[PDB]
C-alpha cells in the first residue's frame, strides 16, 4: 500500500495501470500523434506542441518528427535541442537534457528497466531510474541510454553505444557497453574530422 | 521441381513475386498502415487490428505504434505480451513468440536473409528460418534477432545485443555479437538493479 | 570563411540556415511526407514519389515506408535498389548508391557530423563527407554507416555494424566498430546460411 507513483520516485517496483497514469499517457501520446502526423509545412503548429508536449523546453528547440514517449511530461529539455528522427524516450521518470544538446536519428533513452528475474516482473513490473544529459552533449546515431545514466557535460556518445554507466564530462565514449575512448584536447579544436584541420 | 512456397518451407532460398505472395503482402501491410495511424484514443479499434494482423494472438496482447512486418499473418503471439514502440518484425516464415514477452522499443526480428555471396542474390533471394522465443522473455532496445533463432525461456536480451546463435533459456545474455553472459539464479529473485533488493 | 554550400562540397564545417538550404529542406520533408502517409494500396503514387523525391533512380527501386531523409534530393540511387522500413538518410551532401543493393530494415546513412569539440560546434556546425555504397552490397539491420565511408562492391555488413571506415570489397564485416570478418571465397556459393547447401 504505495501509491505506485511513490514507488516510482523510491525506485521500487511498480506497475502503471492506475492513480491517473493511463490518463496522463494518454494525453501525452495525443499531443503525440498530431505532431508526428503534422504536415512539414505546419512549423507554427509544430512549434506549440514542442512547448506543449514536454514538461521544460528552452528556446530554439527543434525535433524532427516522429518523436516518441511515454508521457512527455517528465522530459525537460533545456535550450537550443536538436533531435533528428526517431528520438525514443520512455519517461515513466525524469529525464533531463542539457542545453545545445545535439541528438542523431533513432536514439533511445529509457529510465526504465524490468527485473532481470522473469518472477519479480510476472505483471511486467518494471524500475525506473532519471536519466541526464548534459550541456554541450551530441549523442550519435542508433544510441541506446539505460536506466539512471548521467552523461557528464561536453562528451560526446559514438553511434551506437549502449550506455549503461555515467559517463564523465569531456570525453568520447563507444562501445557495447559504452566506454571512454578518449579525453577532448586541444587537438579537437584543430582537428574536426579524421585528417581535416580546422585551417584549409 | 519445388515451388516458392515449398522452398521457403525447406529453408532453400527462394523470392516472393508469385504464388500470391505480393498479394498477401499488401493484404497485411494494409491492416497495417491503419493500426499505424490511428489515433491513440482508437483503442477498440488497435485491439481488434492486432487480432486480425497477426495469426495468433493469446489474451492481453499490447503493441505500441508503430508496427512493422512483411506478412503479420506468420507471426504468432502468446499472453500478455508487451511491445514498446517500432517493433519490427521480417516475417517471410513464421515467428513464434510465448507468453509473458516483454519488447523493448526499437527492436528487429528477422527470419530472413540473404546469401553472402553476390551471386547467388542476383535477383535478391533469400531464406527464411523461424525464429521461436520462449516464455517470460524480455528483450532490450535496439536488439535485432537474426534467422531460425531460438531463445530460451526466461532469459533477458540485454540492449543493443545482435543475437546470431540460440540462447539458452534462464540466462543473460548481450553483445555484439550476443554472448551468454551469467546465469540467472536466485540473488537475482532479491535484487533487480544495481543493489535493490525486495521486502515483504 | 566562405558561402556555407561550398564548405560542404569542401568538406569545411558549415551550418545550414541560409542560401535557400531550408527551403529546399521543405521540398524535400513535403514529398516524404506525402510518400510516407501514402495508402499501400496506392502503389503508383508511391512510384512517381521515389522518382521525385530522389536525385537519380535507376529503375525497379523499390522503398518501403516510411523513409526519412534531410533534403532527398542529394541521394542517387542505382538499379534494383531495395529498403526495408525506416530507412534514414541524412543527405546534407551526396550519397551515392550502386545497382543491386539491398537494404534490410532501420539502417542510418549520415554523411554529417559534428566536431566533437563543443567549442567548434557552439552553433551546431557541422560537416558532411559523400557516402558511396557499391553494387550488390547488402547491409543488415540496425547498421549505421557514417560519414565519408565508402561500401566496396558485393561486401556485406552484418546487423547492427557500426562502420567508421571504408570497406573494401568482396568481404563480410561487422562489429562495433565494423571490421572485415572475411573475404567472400567459393564456399559461399554452395553454403547460403549457417550449414545449408544449395544442392545435396
Ligand atoms: C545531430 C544529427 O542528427 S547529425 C550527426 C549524425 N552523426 C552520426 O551519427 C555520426 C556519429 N559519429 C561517430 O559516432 C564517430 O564514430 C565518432 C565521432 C564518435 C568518432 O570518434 P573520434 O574520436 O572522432 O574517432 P577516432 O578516429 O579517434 O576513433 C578511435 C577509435 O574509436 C573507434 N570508434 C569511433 N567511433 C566509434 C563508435 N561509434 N563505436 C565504436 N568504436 C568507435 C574507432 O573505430 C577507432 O578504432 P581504433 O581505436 O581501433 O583505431
Ligand atoms: C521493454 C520496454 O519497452 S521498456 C525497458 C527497455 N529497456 C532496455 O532495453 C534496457 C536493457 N537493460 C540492459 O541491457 C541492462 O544492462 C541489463 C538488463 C543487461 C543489466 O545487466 P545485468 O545482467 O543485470 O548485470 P550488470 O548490470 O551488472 O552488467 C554487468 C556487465 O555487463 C555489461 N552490460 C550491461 N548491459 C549490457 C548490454 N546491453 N550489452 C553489453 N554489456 C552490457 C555491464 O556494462 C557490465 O560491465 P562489466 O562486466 O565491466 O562490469
Ligand atoms: C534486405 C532485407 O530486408 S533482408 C533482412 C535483413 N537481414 C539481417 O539483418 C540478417 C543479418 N545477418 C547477419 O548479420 C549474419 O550474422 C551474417 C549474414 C553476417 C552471417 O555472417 P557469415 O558471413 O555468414 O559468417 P558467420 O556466421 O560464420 O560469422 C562468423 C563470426 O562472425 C560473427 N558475426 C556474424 N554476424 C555478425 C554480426 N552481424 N555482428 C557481429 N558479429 C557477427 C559471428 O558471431 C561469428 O562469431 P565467432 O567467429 O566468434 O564464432
Amino acid at each position: 500500500n504505495m501509491p505506485m507513483t511513490e514507488r516510482i520516485r523510491a525506485g521500487k517496483l511498480f506497475t502503471d495501470m492506475c492513480e491517473g497514469l493511463p490518463e496522463k499517457r494518454l494525453r501525452g501520446k495525443t499531443l503525440m500523434y498530431e505532431f508526428n502526423h503534422s504536415h512539414p509545412s505546419e512549423v507554427e503548429k509544430r512549434e506549440s506542441l514542442i512547448k506543449e508536449m514536454f514538461a521544460t523546453v528552452g528556446e530554439n528547440a527543434w525535433v524532427e518528427p516522429p518523436v516518441y514517449f511515454s508521457y512527455g511530461s517528465n522530459i525537460h529539455i533545456g535550450r537550443n535541442f536538436y533531435a533528428n528522427f526517431n528520438l525514443t524516450i520512455v519517461d515513466d521518470y525524469t529525464v533531463t537534457i542539457g542545453d545545445n544538446v545535439l541528438i542523431a536519428p533513432n536514439v533511445t533513452l529509457s529510465v526504465t528497466g524490468h527485473p532481470v528475474h522473469h518472477e519479480l516482473r510476472k505483471n511486467g513490473e518494471m524500475y525506473s531510474f532519471p536519466i541526464t544529459i548534459g550541456n554541450n552533449v551530441w549523442i550519435g546515431s542508433h544510441v541506446v541510454i539505460n536506466p539512471g545514466v548521467t552523461i557528464g557535460d561536453n562528451s560526446v556518445i559514438g553511434a551506437g553505444s549502449i550506455v549503461t554507466k555515467d559517463i564523465p564530462p569531456n570525453v568520447v565514449a563507444a562501445g557495447v557497453p559504452c566506454r571512454v575512448i578518449r579525453e577532448i584536447n586541444d587537438r579537437d579544436k584543430h582537428y574536426y574530422f579524421k585528417d581535416y584541420k580546422v585551417e584549409s
